[PDB]
């Protein structure tokens, strides 16, 4: 079921230096909560400054939903250490609050009055806060409190140069885009390996509640015995409302047209919420997507946007720069929600996705890759589980398939280790591959176990105390203070540069 990648892998070993220079970025989301596990009600910590403009730390959907963002970097350890510094500092400046260690909320009711993210009185600030008011009315606040880790990855220019030789910058920027869509297509096909290894939401609270055979634990949580990531299921951070959009990943102009056409596409269900009600705006528009950001795909095209420019516009201007892997649940066994084993595995898998051939895929061919994903999401650890090629009959045993993939991955790993020196990548392949015959080693089995034997509050507490005792390693306090001061200015500056009133800006 896994494609032959002999030729591309041969090319790679003949061109080892094509992998030197990989760049990475991490986004990690987490809920601020009280020691009793309830949602924190305080505002965005003052030591963090403006969330609107802050470089490293900001807010996602809710004002209590922190997001930590590492600046793009090519050193794994440095990046993860930088991420920990952001945690360390925040944990020493939110009083007695602490972070939620899991993707799923445990003590948040549906309809719970949850403060939207606030971004002050600027037109951009109010626009973002309004986007979120719209999300709340559409999907509900509860779902938008679901937290995840996003893995951001780019291959070096030297990769493309070794593939294509000397060419025009118009041609080369196109090749890059095509390269990344190929990656995306392979990710849709084979990316279910991610939930299977690192999925960490086999359980959920009552609030999230189908004919699925849920069971219970003494702590009051509902779970499926073989599930990996319900965050990715219809019950979690859903994109079902969006499955009719016909967006494809074959070509840059097509991708963008479908995505622009999706912002202009009326939805019947959202009209009913209404755009304006009793003087209070409730959403940006009544369309399937309010803006491009609302595309809840498991991976997406990307280019850092210039000022005022939209995601789609950057893409057309400079082509695809990097890809954003979005399918990672929070790592409950790491105080920073993500670890070096996962980062290293995603390096190997993303590189492999760039190497393997990926036939063009229609909208309905893409919808068909979901069947294996769903299998893994809802019952990935079930003994005997089989997978198929698309919508076809399941025939291939999951362990055999993962092993097949991993023979290729160890080869990529050998190349990466021979550049950086050491054996770290190869060692990660040896650890993870054992998970296929032994699903109890996966994240979803490990945390399911711990939830039955007793969790979210206990881990949060342990992770708070561990973090506060830890000195910063890369940044200093003065760095955090200067960034806070400077973000607060950037916000004031935006608040004073507005010439038109919020109302005219929109239209
Ligand atoms: N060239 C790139 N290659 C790899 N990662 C990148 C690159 N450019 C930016 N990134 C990373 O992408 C992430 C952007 O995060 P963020 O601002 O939260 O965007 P978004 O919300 O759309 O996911 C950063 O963590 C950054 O380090
Ligand atoms: C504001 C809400 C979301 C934001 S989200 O897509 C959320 C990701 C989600 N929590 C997840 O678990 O993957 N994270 P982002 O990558 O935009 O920082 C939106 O833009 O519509
Ligand atoms: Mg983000
Ligand atoms: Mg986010
Ligand atoms: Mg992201
Ligand atoms: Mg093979």
């Amino acid at each position: 079921m896994i494609p032959d990648v002999s030729q591309a892998l041969a090319w790679l070993e003949k061109h080892p230096q094509a992998l030197k220079g990989i760049q990475r970025g991490l986004e990690r989301e987490t809920l601020r909560v009280n020691a009793d596990g309830t949602l924190a009600t305080t505002g965005h910590p003052e030591a963090l400054g403006s969330a609107l403009t802050h470089k490293w730390i900001t807010t996602d959907f809710a004002e209590a939903l922190l997001e930590f963002i590492t600046p793009v970097d090519g050193d794994i350890e440095h990046m993860l250490t930088f991420m920990r510094d952001l945690h360390r500092y925040t944990a020493r400046n939110m009083g007695d609050e602490r972070m939620w260690p899991l993707s799923m909320p445990s003590y948040i009711a549906e309809g719970q009055d949850i403060e939207l993210a606030q971004y002050g009185t600027s037109n951009t600030g109010r626009f973002k806060t309004l986007y979120r008011e719209g999300l709340k009315n559409r999907y509900g606040a509860l779902m938008q409190t679901i937290s995840g880790v996003h893995y951001n990855f780019s291959l070096p220019m030297a990769f493309w140069q070794a593939k294509s030789g000397d060419i025009s910058g118009a041609d080369a920027k196109e090749k890059i885009s095509a390269g990344y869509f190929r990656v995306i297509r392979n990710y849709y096909r084979f990316g279910w390996v991610i939930p299977y290894l690192f999925g960490a939401s086999p359980a959920i609270s009552s609030s999230f509640l189908t004919s699925l055979p849920f069971e219970k634990t003494e702590s009051g949580m509902y779970y499926l015995p073989y599930a990996t990531s319900l965050r990715l299921s219809d019950l979690g951070y859903t994109n079902k409302s969006q499955s009719n959009l016909g967006i494809t990943f074959n070509d840059l102009y097509e991708y963008v047209a479908g995505l622009k056409q999706a912002i202009k596409t009326p939805s019947e269900e959202y009209a009913k919420i209404g755009i304006e009600k009793d003087g209070k705006r409730l959403q940006i528009n009544s369309n399937v997507l309010q803006i491009e950001n609302e595309l809840y795909a498991p991976i997406r095209p990307k280019r850092v946007t210039r000022s005022g420019e939209s995601p789609s516009d950057a893409l057309l201007r400079g082509g695809i720069e990097y890809i954003e892997v979005r399918s990672l649940d929070i790592n409950p066994f790491s105080p920073i929600g993500v670890d070096e084993q996962q980062v290293r595995f995603l390096d190997l898998f993303m590189v492999w996705c760039a190497l393997a051939d990926a036939p063009e895929m229609s909208s309905s061919e893409l919808a068909c890759t979901r069947v294996n994903w769903n299998r893994v999401i809802l019952e990935g650890r079930k003994p005997g589980l089989t997978l198929g090629i698309g919508c076809e009959t399941a025939q291939f045993p999951l362990p055999q398939v993962g092993k097949d993939l991993f023979r290729d991955l160890k080869r990529v790993a050998q190349t990466l280790d021979s550049i950086n020196g050491g054996e770290a990548y190869q060692k990660v392949c040896d650890e993870l591959v054992a998970c296929f015959d032994n699903p109890d080693l996966t994240f979803s089995a490990r945390i399911l176990r711990s939830m039955i034997d007793t969790t979210g509050k206990a881990f949060a507490e342990a992770y708070r105390n561990l973090l506060r005792e830890e000195p910063l390693e890369i940044l200093r306090e003065e760095d955090f203070v200067a960034e806070r001061e400077a973000s607060e200015r950037r916000q004031q500056e935006m608040e004073a540069a507005d010439t038109e009133p919020f109302a005219v800006w929109l239209e």
